[PDB]
């Protein structure tokens, strides 16, 4: 499922995620926006150290989620990789909140340092309603 904006925005603060560990949701837009494009279906292989980013968050096999083929890796979101390609997001999202109760919190994934960052992300939630 591609998710609308503010269908995403309102959908995420449903979940629990407006402010998640001090997570604002504009935050959490940005990160969905860049990593994926709203998109649940979307899958990247890493050729580099043959791991794979799934759904919306583009979480990584390697670490967080099991799909089997992934060498030495281990799944602390204790989830297939099939479930963070649902259209239903919650799995997505309990899997995110896992991702940012470790140190680095919103860090975590590189697109948000470079694109999310410093940046003023009050436009992927205006007018959404959340």
């Amino acid at each position: 499922k591609v998710f609308e904006r503010c269908e995403l925005a309102r959908t995420l603060k449903r979940l629990g995620m407006d402010g998640y560990r001090g997570i604002s949701l504009a935050n959490w837009m940005c990160l969905a926006k860049w990593e994926s494009g709203y998109n649940t279906r979307a899958t990247n292989y890493n050729a580099g150290d043959r791991s794979t980013d799934y759904g919306i968050f583009q979480i990584n096999s390697r670490y967080w989620c099991n799909d089997g083929k992934t060498p030495g890796a281990v799944n602390a979101c204790h989830l297939s990789c099939s479930a963070l390609l649902q259209d239903n997001i919650a799995d997505a999202v309990a899997c995110a909140k896992r991702v940012v109760r470790d140190p680095q919190g919103i860090r975590a994934w590189n697109a948000w340092r470079n694109r999310c960052q410093n940046r003023d992300v009050r436009q992927y939630v205006q007018g959404c309603g959340v």
